[PDB]
DNA sequence: CACCGATCGACT
DNA sequence: AGTCGATCGGTG
């Protein structure tokens, strides 16, 4: 089931629907979505680690992440009990990414494939 | 210094 | 109007 959520991370660089995501910050959302449905438990903890100095990155309600930094536009995560910071350039969705992608146990030559493609 | 925040300009 | 997200000022 690594090299099945492999697959599935490949599958989706080279499906229609990414294709059709228009700017970086869609890609950034469906890429969260598609993470999650392939282990929710994995994705629950690889996000707990997941903050920056003064904003909350990830919560079960837009109120908490509006509540700990200024303006981070946050927005629901498809098919997810989650939502997400958005206010931030492509580098930091990149590092975003690749932390989550790490802690389940993603190789690294994909990450790094993904990340280009945000 | 390398990392983070969020303003405000670019594009629609 | 609204969204996106590079740039640059902060910060530890």
């Amino acid at each position: 089931t690594i090299k099945d959520k492999v697959r599935a991370m490949r599958e989706l660089l080279l499906s229609d629907e990414y294709a059709e995501q228009k700017r970086a910050v869609n890609r950034f959302m469906l890429l969260l979505s598609t993470l999650y449905s392939l282990d929710a438990q994995a994705f629950a903890e690889a996000t707990e680690s997941l903050h920056g100095r003064t904003r909350v990155y990830f919560a079960a309600d837009e109120q908490t992440l509006l509540k700990n930094g200024n303006q981070t536009k946050p927005k629901h995560v498809p098919g997810t009990p989650y939502w997400v910071i958005t206010n931030t350039n492509t580098g930091r969705k990149c590092s975003m990414i690749e932390h989550i992608m790490q802690s389940m146990q993603f190789p690294a030559e994909l990450i790094e494939k993904v990340c280009g493609t945000i």
